């Protein structure tokens, strides 16, 4: 099927999909050009077996760096490490990462929490929540409440990082006091918890702020427009 | 303290024990401080400061002012950057870019995918106040499609290596942290009513040759 040229980045994602619009979030801050190819999970066209050769999981997104030999990345995780680690090497500045091993350790820390402690958690409360063949009360509230708990973990690293500079609402962010894939990981999720019952402005201030000011960089903004 | 490594575990934690063997299998020199989660012993306030999430494991790079690295995926990735670094030799890495995001690709399936689909099933299936059998399957059956997932992946590598049942790896035809991640909660699945050995051949071949190994042996031992 598609022949994608060789220059820039594909990425396969799903109109409302976070995780998706997160690695283009990423892309986006990054400079690099991008097109994105939205797919119907209902007429099945995600498993195309041409793009289940790219993306085993089956799940999207899945980003094809055609500069090299249309390298499909299918993590959203991967996928920011890889486009983080590729810029830091084409123009020796480690934009939205870090130079340092012991500051990387920290963002990795804070992209595998959200991938697999947050985003996970919010998956399965939307689930007991709307799709269920049952109804469970207590499967809901037990999700509603692990999102809740991760956002505690959030937004108190974050209070402590306001604090740690008080020795005037300026942005704050998770590691090296600059911004970093760390952050991002979470906005677009940040964007829909609503849906799952949690109002960020009222639970989590400082994750309301946050949020607030990432959404604010255009850079976020038409990524999240969409193609 | 500042030489050496320091993991805080518990006895039954997959991940815990997934950051033990990648620790062993590259040689650096570790303690393992179990916690008591039922005498509330991970509460103490000195333990939450380096491990934000609550959740075990954590690791102490001591020879970097005590750095802390929470997450056993973040965990795996430093100690891999850290030993080509120290060596020049990416052992269970890869000097390859494309080879690393592919590597990467496979730790966070494992971590965001795989693992915490698991410890839904186990929850449904032993933890959860109410015993919900719909609520299980759910889980049972993500759980095979993901393990579906890695066992076609490894097939793949076999007939494409087909110009006994030699090892194959999920990247580079070379053990890594990709195929690590995994042996852990392998281990773990038949108590979730999955039996790879008949229902995963290729799954159950590459878990085989990675319990083979001494170094995965030790630290599964519990060190």
């Amino acid at each position: 099927f598609q022949e994608q040229p060789l220059e820039g980045y594909t990425l396969f994602s799903h109109r409302s999909a976070p995780n998706g619009f997160k690695v283009a979030i990423v892309l986006s801050e990054l400079g690099f050009h991008y097109n994105t190819i939205f797919l119907d999970f209902n007429l099945g066209e995600h498993r195309a077996p041409e793009f289940v050769s790219v993306n085993p999981n089956a799940r999207v997104p899945a980003l094809i760096d055609h500069g090299m030999d249309n390298l499909s990345i299918w993590e959203s995780g991967a996928i920011l490490l890889h486009l983080v680690n590729k810029y830091y090497k084409e123009t020796g500045n480690p934009l939205l990462w870090s130079d340092d091993l012991a500051d990387q350790s920290q963002i990795n820390a804070w992209l595998f929490f959200q991938t697999s402690g947050h985003a996970p958690m919010i998956g399965q409360a939307l689930h007991f929540r709307y799709f269920h063949s049952q109804k469970i009360a207590s499967a809901v509230e037990r999700y509603t409440d692990e999102v809740r708990r991760v956002y505690g973990v959030v937004e108190m690293a974050l209070a402590e990082r306001r604090e740690a500079l008080v020795m005037f609402d300026y942005p704050v962010w998770l590691v090296g006091d600059k911004l970093t894939i760390a952050d991002l990981a979470f906005v677009p999720w940040n964007n829909v918890v609503d849906r799952i019952g949690i109002n960020i402005k009222i639970e989590f201030p400082e994750v309301y702020k946050w949020t607030k000011h990432m959404m604010r960089r255009p850079a976020v903004i038409k990524a999240l427009r969409g193609e």
